[PDB]
């Protein structure tokens, strides 16, 4: 199984998950600083990202890890609150700029291509206090931050992700309220946030296109989470339609407007409008894009950035009583096949990624695809000789080769989540996704390879597997 010459082999981190230095060098608070400091068991053992992997202090150690893997690409994110403590360019933290410039320069001198994310679940607290993604004001704040990032780093950075996993963010932060600001708004908050996230992405893309592209010649996208979905009963038409409709709801809701025509999928619009009307709302809970907005949003992605971990089965579930929520709007229930293995919510279903990549090829006119996340967690404490986990990786890579060679999918980058064991949001340090083990009890935060790191380096070196 030889991959295309020039295939990108990457690993990923995110600012709040690895950096620490949460209040170092003038850095402003982000929503996770506030959230984790409030405790109340919203996070495993009230843990925080105050220190995390200490990557703000120990970049050199991450670089060693990157070099040892032989990565061709490295995905990391910029901390908005580190660069602009209040969210705005009224005050620019030069130490923040110097830090990210050092990363970029170090990567490039070692032949590693940076894949840089502007924003990864970590809004400056000030901007959340002004309504976060539920308010229209954030669109301009994000655009200006994007312009600042392009101007500062765009002479060396050519692959950009504007917003990490916008679909999950809208649900977790604003619908379920599992993430900060932590207020549930079942069936309203997610859609209101999604509408603004899509517009802010589009605004930032046009800023890049109109102001930076001619000079810088890079490309810009946003990353999206995708769970592959199959009908629970394969002979049930209602289950067959429900599985397709649930893909449309979680993935195409964002991808269609941005990649196709600047509007939501029709089934999303009709389901939500119809439910909202019977529920007694004067408007659909899904905010409409104006005609000017559709025109702005259409064609605002230079490649398809997707994130895959798992698959689920889907059964139709009629919302007879008009219950409020996204699952109820979609009229679906999800669950795994009892025969599947799992580690946490990650049920190991490798053929899920092949099916997904085929779906993207067929639905989004054969785009360039970067898989910016894929991986497997281990429970803490985790064995260094992680042979079982590595087996799940190998199986996944066989499916990637299959998608490329059989389905002719234009997959160009595979990126493992994560380079490092890190702060796994509400799970804290109890869920270990890293190719490198990190000791969170030792003040030096030493990195040590898992077997997966060694085996993944072999894959990269051979540009494939047997
Ligand atoms: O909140 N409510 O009062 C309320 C809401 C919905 C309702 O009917 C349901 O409407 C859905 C969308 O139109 C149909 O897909 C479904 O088949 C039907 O059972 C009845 C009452
Ligand atoms: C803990 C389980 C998480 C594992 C990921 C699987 C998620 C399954 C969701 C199916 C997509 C259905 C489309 C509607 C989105 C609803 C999102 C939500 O509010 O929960
Ligand atoms: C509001 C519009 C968004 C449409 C719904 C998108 C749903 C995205 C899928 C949610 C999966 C959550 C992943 C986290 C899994 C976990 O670790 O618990
Ligand atoms: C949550 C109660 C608010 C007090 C009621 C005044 C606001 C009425 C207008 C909103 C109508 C939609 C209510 C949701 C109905 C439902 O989910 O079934
Ligand atoms: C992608 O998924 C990983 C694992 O859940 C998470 O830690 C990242 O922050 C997210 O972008
Ligand atoms: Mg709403
Ligand atoms: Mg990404």
């Amino acid at each position: 199984m030889a991959f295309p010459a020039g295939f990108g082999w990457a690993a990923a981190t995110a600012a709040y998950q690895v950096e620490g230095g949460w209040d170092a060098d003038g850095k402003g608070p982000c929503v996770w600083d506030t959230f984790t400091h409030q405790g109340g068991e919203r996070v495993f053992k009230n843990q925080t990202g105050d220190v995390a992997c200490g990557s703000y202090t120990l970049w050199e150690e991450d670089l060693k890890c990157i070099k040892q893997l032989g990565l061709t690409h490295y995905r990391f994110s910029l901390s908005w609150s580190r660069l602009l403590p209040d969210g705005t360019t009224g005050f620019i933290n030069q130490k923040g700029i110097d830090y990210y410039n050092k990363i970029i320069d170090d990567l490039l001198k070692n032949g590693v291509t940076p894949i840089v994310t502007l924003y990864h679940f970590d809004l400056p607290q000030t901007l959340e206090d002004q309504g976060g993604w539920l308010s229209e004001a954030i669109i301009e704040s994000f655009d200006k931050y994007a312009q600042f990032c392009f101007s500062t780093f765009g002479d060396r950075v050519k692959q950009w992700i504007t917003i990490n996993q916008a679909n999950v963010l809208s649900v977790m932060s604003y619908d379920l309220g599992m993430f900060p600001p932590g207020i549930p708004h079942f069936g309203t908050g997610g859609y209101q946030a999604a509408h603004n996230l899509i517009k802010a992405h589009a605004r930032s893309w046009h800023s890049y296109d109109s102001l930076f592209r001619k000079k810088q010649k890079g490309m810009v996208s946003l990353s999206l989470f995708a769970v592959w979905l199959e009908p629970a009963d394969p002979n049930s038409v209602s289950d067959q339609e429900a599985a397709k409709r649930a893909i449309t709801f979680h993935l195409d809701l964002f991808a269609k407007p941005i990649f196709i025509d600047g509007d939501y999928p029709e089934v999303v619009k009709s389901q939500i409008a119809s439910m909202s009307q019977k529920q007694g709302y004067p408007s659909s809970r899904l905010p409409e894009f104006t005609e000017e907005e559709k025109k702005m949003i259409k064609g605002t992605a230079d490649f398809f950035a997707v994130q895959y971990y798992t698959t689920r089965l889907i059964k139709y579930q009629e919302n007879k009583k008009g219950e409020l929520g996204i699952l109820q709007d979609a009229e679906i229930e999800f669950f795994p096949d009892p025969s599947w293995k799992n580690v946490d919510w990650i049920y190991v279903v490798p053929w899920g990624v092949c099916k997904l990549l085929k779906y993207i090829k067929d639905t989004y006119n054969n785009p360039v695809i970067y898989i910016t996340e894929n991986g497997f967690p281990q429970s803490d404490p985790a064995p260094l000789d992680d042979t079982q986990r590595w087996e799940y990786f190998r199986q996944t890579f066989q499916e990637l080769f299959k998608a490329i060679q059989l389905d002719k999918v234009n997959l160009q980058v595979y990126c493992a989540w994560s380079l490092l064991d890190n702060f796994e949001w509400n799970q804290g340090y109890s869920s270990r996704f890293g190719l490198f083990h990190v000791d969170f009890e030792d003040p030096a935060r030493p990195r040590v390879p898992y077997t997966s790191a060694k085996e993944y380096a072999k894959i990269i070196r051979n540009n494939g597997l047997e």
